[PDB]
């Protein structure tokens, strides 16, 4: 009766500002759970002004810009992001991204895009 599992293949797959994300289609109000993956970047910043962003680094390498603070990120690393934080990253990685509460499209504001040539990726 209830859905307890999700899969890659049943999920929302697409490409936003460099990444691609996994959206398993799960709905629980306190947390959602998605992959990313990234070649070069995410190349937007962008806020949200209610949720967290936890990201974990299964592979690779890159750098968080948190209000324009680099934070480097390496394989096995957690990012944790409060709400309210200008948010863009550069690397070439495979995450696992919490957003808590559930991502909600309209609590995320628009920076600034980010010129691809930025990333050193
Ligand atoms: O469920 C989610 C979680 C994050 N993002 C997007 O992922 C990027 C940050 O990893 C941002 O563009 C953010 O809007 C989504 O589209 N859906």
């Amino acid at each position: 009766m209830t859905k307890y599992k999700y899969t890659v293949e049943e999920s929302e797959r697409f490409n936003k500002h460099g990444i691609d994300l996994t959206v398993y289609g799960q709905v629980d109000p306190s947390a959602t759970v998605v992959r990313v993956s990234v070649e070069r970047g995410h190349f937007q910043e962008f806020f949200n002004v209610r949720s967290s962003y936890t990201y974990y680094v299964v592979s690779g390498q890159g750098v968080f810009y948190l209000n324009s603070e680099a934070v480097p990120a390496g394989a096995t690393d957690l990012i944790t992001v409060p709400p309210n934080t200008r948010i863009h990253f550069f690397g070439s990685m495979e995450m696992v991204l919490t957003v808590a509460p559930a991502f909600n499209e309209q609590d995320e504001r628009h920076v600034r895009f980010i010129s691809e040539s930025e990333s050193p990726y």
